[PDB]
């Protein structure tokens, strides 16, 4: 039963706190929390490879992709491990995040502890945009906030 | 071979970047970087158990102590895993950190990835203060800046 947590911050209004819980080894990870300061609608939501915030959100590298796959949605067979799809901000600009994923883990090879969680300007198009950026990252625009994923109590 | 990185930030002027490098598993970890905005003199420098920054540096818990020992200096056998002693700020407030430690690790059970690095207001008394706080935290005063230790390239 591991827990993790992440504080999302950036150079703008976007901030949040995201919790991670995995009841057993290689079981589903429940990810939930709250991000505010967002425009209403869909925002790309993913784990980047490195927990390096030295140059803001730009230093965290590619989507966490240890199996060298293409970008997709979380429900797609073809996806990066880091690919957590979208979160949805209500009219008030708050996304009440609640996701369950079995590809990410809080331990082992797919472990995301010490890596970067990031939220984006626009929707992750899940690889369906018909351009190169879609294929690579889902074309979700700017990084708005990020943080390193830490061990929680 | 493993690398890690930490951005230290707080509510005041204290900020820095600390790098970690372990050439071989369970071998010595090289820790180096720079911290600025500090008062001249010694400052406590340690790894706290949790990579939890939700309520600032207070939510990271006690010093990382998987072997259930008392607080010490890094050179002592009686020490917490997270006990990295003091760093030294010059007259300009800049601490050029360079530590080598073989008790902390970037893998296995003494692994510090996903935990919090913190720098303090005052010197760590290294367990020689003759009170209960001394053998708990080393009486290093307020936490001035912290960050979660992340995986680096
Ligand atoms: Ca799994
Ligand atoms: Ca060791
Ligand atoms: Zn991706
Ligand atoms: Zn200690």
């Amino acid at each position: 039963a591991t827990k993790a947590v992440c504080v999302l911050k950036g150079d703008g209004p976007v901030q949040g706190i995201i919790n991670f819980e995995q009841k057993e080894s290689n079981g589903p990870v429940k990810v939930w929390g709250s991000i505010k300061g967002l425009t209403e609608g869909l925002h790309g939501f993913r784990v980047q490879e490195f927990g390096d915030n030295t140059a803001g959100c730009t230093s965290a590298g590619p989507h966490f992709n240890p199996l060298s796959r293409k970008h997709g949605g979380p429900k797609d067979e073809e996806r990066h491990v880091g690919d957590l799809g979208n979160v949805t901000a209500d009219k008030d600009g708050v996304a009440d995040v609640s996701i369950e994923d079995s590809v990410i883990s809080l331990s082992g090879d797919h472990c995301i502890i010490g890596r970067t969680l990031v939220v984006h300007e626009k929707a992750d198009d899940l690889g369906k945009g018909g351009n190169e950026e879609s294929t690579k990252t889902g074309n979700a625009g700017s990084r708005l906030a990020c943080g390193v994923i830490g061990i929680a109590q």
